[PDB]
């Protein structure tokens, strides 16, 4: 059976607990914590792509009122957003399962840009997932994973200094 696990599910807790913020710029910010994935049971003789998306976790804008997170009355669907692939893809199950998967390169912006940045809207809750694709092969097969530990609000600067401290003692 394909098991997916978050690594470093300790930190990224600390964050979550306090809601966790993501800074987006217009040429694009990599994200601390960066989400790392344990594998296990893939073929390691099979072909593989990891792709990262982030799904819009409510359809509410959200603000920061005196010292809390508060989402507004307003709705909007949201569209989806784009799919990072990992460097490594495409890659053998070996190669995956060897170390974490790490996606220490994805950029996060608030601006449709030339390639690479995944366009995320500001002050919106997003839960990562990752797509698990089987390529080359005869049978094209997905498996995707959400981690609701990583879940965080796309902000264009820190509002909970909470967060800056942490985002400082653990990078
Ligand atoms: N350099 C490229 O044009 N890429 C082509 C698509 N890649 C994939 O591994 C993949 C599998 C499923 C969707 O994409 C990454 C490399």
């Amino acid at each position: 059976e394909l098991r997916v696990g978050l690594e470093e599910s300790e930190l990224w807790l600390r964050f979550k607990e306090l809601t966790n913020e993501m800074i987006v710029t217009k040429n694009g910010r990599r994200m601390f914590p960066v989400l790392k994935v344990n594998v296990s049971g893939l073929d390691p003789n099979a072909m593989y792509s990891f792709l990262l998306d982030f799904v819009a976790a409510d359809n509410h804008r959200w603000k920061y009122v005196n010292g809390e997170w508060v989402p507004g009355g307003k709705p909007e669907p949201q569209a989806p957003s784009c799919v990072y692939i990992h460097p490594d893809s495409p890659n053998f199950g070996a190669h995956w399962m060897k170390a974490p998967v790490s996606f220490s390169k994805v950029k996060l912006t608030n601006k449709l840009n030339g390639g690479g940045q995944i366009m995320l809207n500001s002050l919106h809750k997003y839960e990562p997932r990752i797509h698990i694709v089987r390529v080359g092969g005869p049978q094209r097969m997905i498996t995707s994973h959400c981690f609701p530990e990583t879940q965080f609000i796309a902000v264009t600067a820190y509002q909970n200094e909470e967060i800056t401290a942490l985002k400082i003692k653990y990078n």
